[PDB]
């Protein structure tokens, strides 16, 4: 998520950083019996508690599991989900400014953050940051995610895709029927770029979730197009 067999996540200043303290704490209490929340729990990376380091005190870090642990050399993707990359509560300038960091959000659903993909054509590492898909359109955008999946010189990884596109739709069922908004949260996609389809697929960044009536339309939206693009890079 950030730092650091963990990553520490640091916390953003309040009134941020409390919150997302605040869901993983909820997610992960020891007394949680909500099958929902427990449910949610397949999705995220795994929790171990706050940490801060010995020379300031008042900094706090989430110790989370590091789900690229397990890959060889392992291509990553961050995909921020959603019609509204800000929540119900920014003031109209910073409206502004999410909606024009990417106007094409309203519709497409769901922005590439970055990627760094594993070619065996050269045993390197490509890299896309911000501006890559801050730049794709309605017409780009399919091969803009495919790029994601191009593991050297041969195989296009669809058994990846497929993989990707199981895990996702599970996300899809559980966000199908709850209590909890998330907005400006990403998926984390994992799969392996050599060997040793096996793919993580993370729900990651918690600082714009909350309580909900009832049903996150915006966030089943950006899943419905994100499935559509990677059906039709299947096909």
């Amino acid at each position: 998520h950030h730092h650091h067999g963990t990553v520490l996540k640091q916390l953003q200043p309040p009134p941020r950083g409390p919150r997302e303290l605040e869901f993983y704490n909820m997610v992960y209490a020891a007394d949680c019996f909500d099958g929902v929340l427990l449910e949610l729990r397949k999705y995220l990376p795994k929790y171990y508690g706050i940490w801060s380091p010995p020379t300031a005190p008042n900094d706090l870090y989430l110790k989370l599991e590091d789900v690229t642990h397990k890959f060889n050399k392992p291509c990553i993707m961050d995909v921020k989900i959603g019609q509204k990359s800000y929540d119900p509560f920014a003031s109209s300038e910073k409206i502004q400014q999410q909606v024009s960091k990417y106007p094409l959000m309203e519709e497409i659903g769901f922005l590439v953050l970055g990627m760094r993909v594993y070619h065996v054509h050269s045993d390197s590492y490509e890299t896309e940051n911000q501006h890559y898909g801050r730049s794709l359109t309605k017409e780009t955008i399919k091969d803009g995610v495919s790029r994601f999946f191009h593991n050297g010189y041969c195989l296009r990884k669809d058994a990846v895709a497929a993989s990707i596109q199981k895990i996702e739709k599970i996300l899809q069922w559980f966000e199908n029927q709850k209590q909890l908004n998330f907005y400006a949260s990403s998926l984390l996609f994992v799969y392996e770029g050599s060997s040793q389809a096996e793919v993580e697929v993370r729900m990651i960044d918690f600082a714009h979730v909350f309580p909900s009536n009832t049903i996150d339309e915006g966030y089943v939206y950006g899943l419905k197009h994100l499935i559509s693009v990677l059906r039709s890079i299947l096909d």
